[PDB]
């Protein structure tokens, strides 16, 4: 009595919602945490003083000011992420390493653009493209330039990354002079508010640049206006929900999603089992299938393998997943721990059900003793890997995402004419487009061909082979220099992609005028 | 005996929709042209065979055959002029003069990719940017492409531009391998459909990449899916109707708005009277509120001058307002013809009576006979200009868009930038296509257009040493992009390479640096 009721950084300073809050839990032990509230906030001021005062004073910033303040975050962030662990730990039951891909990714994110951003130099605004001549005597040409938005970034974020999902968009949005108000996911809010917390003390950051909502998220679309953007990360449900609002159907403000994508991994023909690409992709399957207990938005739901595949697959990768211990991420023995919370894993498990009804059960470890925690209290599912024989008339394959430590496995019909996996490529695009798509091979070139067959449904490619076993950064991993997104039901969004993030941020336009007047932005 | 029912092009066919049709009139005459109608077409298979058929057909060829083929259909538009020009002048309205922005607008402008799309190369794919390393050794790069999104394209073109709008959009789309379904406004559908059935007759593109639906537009976005795209032009309230459709809600089509757009001319404060640009200014203002009797959504709409400006501006627009004669256009002597149809013109002189309840009237020739047209059957209305001295406690000014040739002149208070309060008044135009600056400092262009960029989607600025090169206010030239941010629609076309992004999908291919070599053979990107 009672847990701390944390505060909201509105209108450039903290105030508590009122009520009792939403209590935010430790997923394996049941412990109560802490607590968010929402209630009562005034949102047109906290929206106002954000696009107001936070973006003038950002503006008036150079992009290598501001990138300067990002690196001054990423300092202060590394300096505390004993504290940031050890919230991870709880509020979320991560594994050391599973919360150093939200911890250290979100660190290593921000740093990425705090050094991008170095190199845009001391002006206002950027220029996109080169100089074209408008006359025949050149005295009349155009530049196009970017401009930062007059408006407010908001961010409604997923409960799977409190930390990598806030500093991803952040740190775009920030360098490109937009004020940020992020509203996280409740069930982790924590983190997100904790790192907030300390970004705000340290005073780095202008007043209103950086805001945070944590608790029901009534009335915050009624403060959008046209000039601001909003970036969803969750549900495709959800998503749709969003887009009917007035902020975007009347308004105009900017929307990007990214939601439900069921990512296939497809093994080459040529990946037979006595060939080493054959080892990568059972690898790659057990890894995104148990980190973060399959709840990345990027895992691998569906494996297409030859059907002469089929069961040196299915026998290799229930050999791997035999060796994924369960239970408290405080033991070093433990290589995977909970969902985010005992309701996703009630989500996870009907999802299961949903999937066994078309579908075979080939590996379901539920009944191995979980590691130094209660099943019954515990959000710990084990692996389940289910078989679909016949993926061209299954339905549920294609359509039903589990957010969990799920994945199916369906054999493909190998094309002996003139690509091999040709059938595969049409399998993965019944995901109706996906964030991304792997594939492994022996043969690199192959793979450059393969890929080109993926690129217009998938918004990532990620070929993986034995000349870069050592050096390949991760069929779920989602590096910021490359775009994140994908077409269809992964939501049509695009973010990250290094500079390519600067534009949701920004308004574009030709300016065409004397030559002179153009040489000079 | 009826006049002609225009054919749909859909599924590879012409076919006719049932019943009598809507008809199109000649806005000067008042005589029944042609009719055209929608009723009963099979819209599940027009976008089908398009989607499927035409975007197979177009992605089979590389984007340099493609251009080939934008290059053909600008000689066949080329040597169809004369017939062009004759359904112009009787459907729109417009003079000769007039009547080429939107044919000969719409055949540079297609020329134009045509040129560009050449320089593609004979490739499938696009790259984007080049790659970049993702490991210390080099081993591991990412490479990003753009692919032809496996959908339609559907234009819901607005009623100014039948042959500009259809072809500012189709040039890029198909470019891009993406099939096109035209639904060009009612009133002056005539043209868009002669132009595609030159096109389609000639067998230059595939069956089913070029379709045309005329009439209702009912049922048509039930049948728009995940990877198609949306290109609509007119209101804004009829876009935010759009909006709401599950087409864009539920699956996520991507739709492009060009919309409603206020757009400012500001009259810098070194452009005193006695100056080169402030002439320049008086000419622009004069040309854009007349072209087209005003009916180009870049026209310009509101103009800031400095205070002590504000008389000599009234005075030197009077005296230029003057020379325009109004009536028929195929009279010589007519330098304004008549508004696109007796609906606009109720709309445009409901809209002038508007505005006059918080505007003074400063120029109205509505007294002067029409030239071999009568006032009671012709859509003309004569050039009205109007005054708002306050401008900051305008209820109208910033709000009310008047689709004619229709203008307010308002002072500001000079100060910074000596324009900073005209720059904040264009910004309470809630986000527009164009604004355009006259000065006679070209040192000083740059500094405001900068300040304008992030509420205009194109800065126009005018000066004495491009008194004989700007290309207008008004004209979209197709190498800068035509979009702007809030009222104006928060979309983006044109600017070259710049429309291809809508039409493709974007992909991070991360791979072995001889995967991506071999994927890089099958791209490319002009130098
Ligand atoms: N695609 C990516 O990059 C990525 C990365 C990570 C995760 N993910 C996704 O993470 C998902 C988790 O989200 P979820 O399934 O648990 O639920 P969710 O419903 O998608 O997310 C709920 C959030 O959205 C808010 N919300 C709901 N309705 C709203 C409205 N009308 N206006 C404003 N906000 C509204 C909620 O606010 P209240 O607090 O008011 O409910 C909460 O903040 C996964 O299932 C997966 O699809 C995607
Ligand atoms: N680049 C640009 O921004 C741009 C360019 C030119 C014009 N404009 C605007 O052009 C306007 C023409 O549009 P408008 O005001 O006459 O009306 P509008 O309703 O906005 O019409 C534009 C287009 O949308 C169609 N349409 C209307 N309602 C529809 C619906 N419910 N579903 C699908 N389509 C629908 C119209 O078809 P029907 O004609 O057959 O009704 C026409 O093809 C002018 O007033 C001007 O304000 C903007």
């Amino acid at each position: 009595h009672m847990t701390e009721l944390l505060k909201n950084h509105v209108a450039g300073q903290w105030i508590a919602g009122t009520g009792a809050g939403i209590t935010l839990t430790d997923p394996v032990t049941g412990v109560a945490l802490v607590r968010v509230s929402s209630e009562g906030l005034d949102l047109a001021r906290a929206f106002s003083f954000a696009r107001e005062d936070g973006g003038a004073a950002l503006r008036a910033l150079t992009y290598a000011q501001r990138a300067a303040r990002l690196a001054d975050i990423v300092k202060l962030l590394q300096a505390k992420r004993g504290d940031y662990y050890a919230i991870a730990t709880a509020n979320s039951g991560t594994t050391r390493n599973d919360s150093a891909v939200d911890i250290d990714g979100g660190i290593f994110t921000l740093s990425y653009y705090a050094k991008l951003g170095a190199s845009l130099g001391e002006v206002h605004a950027l220029r996109d493209g080169s100089a074209e001549s408008l006359s025949k005597d050149r005295s009349f040409s155009a530049q196009h330039v970017l401009s930062p938005t007059r408006g407010v970034a908001l961010f409604i974020n997923a409960f799977n990354f409190p930390s990598w999902g806030l500093w991803e968009k952040a740190a775009p949005a920030l360098l490109s002079g937009v004020p940020v108000i992020v509203k996280p996911a409740t069930a982790t809010a924590w983190l997100t508010q904790r790192m907030v917390a300390d970004v705000v003390d340290a005073g780095i950051l202008p007043p209103g640049a950086l805001s945070i909502i944590c608790g029901s998220s009534a009335g915050l679309l009624d403060q959008i206006r046209s000039f601001d953007v909003v970036s969803f990360t969750g549900s495709a449900d959800t998503a749709a929900t969003l887009r009917a609002h007035p902020a975007f159907v009347q308004r105009g403000a900017r929307l990007n999603v990214e939601a439900d994508s069921l990512n296939s991994a497809i093994l080459c023909a040529d990946a037979t089992p006595d060939t080493p690409a054959f080892d990568l992709f059972i690898k790659e399957v057990v890894r995104e299938m148990t980190v973060k207990s399959g709840q990345k938005a990027t895992a691998i739901r569906r494996a297409f393998v030859p059907e002469a595949a089929l069961e040196p697959v299915l026998e290799a990768l229930k050999a791997k997943l035999a060796k994924i211990t369960v239970g408290n991420p405080r033991n070093d023995a433990v290589r995977m721990g909970s969902l985010v919370s005992r309701e996703q894993y009630e989500n996870v498990l009907a999802g299961i059900a949903a999937l066994r009804e078309e579908a075979v059960l080939a590996y379901d470890s539920s009944a191995v003793p979980l590691i130094d925690a209660d099943a019954n209290i515990a959000a710990c599912v084990a692996p389940h890997l289910f078989v679909v024989n016949d993926p061209d008339n299954a339905t549920l394959l294609h359509d039903v995402e589990v957010f969990g430590p799920v994945a199916s496995v369906a054999p493909y019909r190998v094309t002996t004419d003139t690509l091999p996996e040709a059938h595969a490529v049409a399998l993965a695009r019944r995901g109706q487009g996906s964030l991304v798509a792997s594939i492994y091979s022996n043969d690199d070139a192959h793979l450059g061909r393969l890929a080109l067959e993926l690129a217009d449904s998938h918004g990532r490619v990620h070929a993986i082979s034995p000349s870069v076993q050592h050096s390949q950064t991760g069929h779920g991993n989602v590096m910021p220099m490359s775009l994140h997104g994908g077409p269809g039901r992964a939501g049509g969004g695009e973010e990250l992609g290094g500079l390519r993030a600067l534009a949701f941020y920004h308004r574009r336009s030709a300016i065409q005028a004397a030559s002179a007047a153009i040489g000079t932005l």
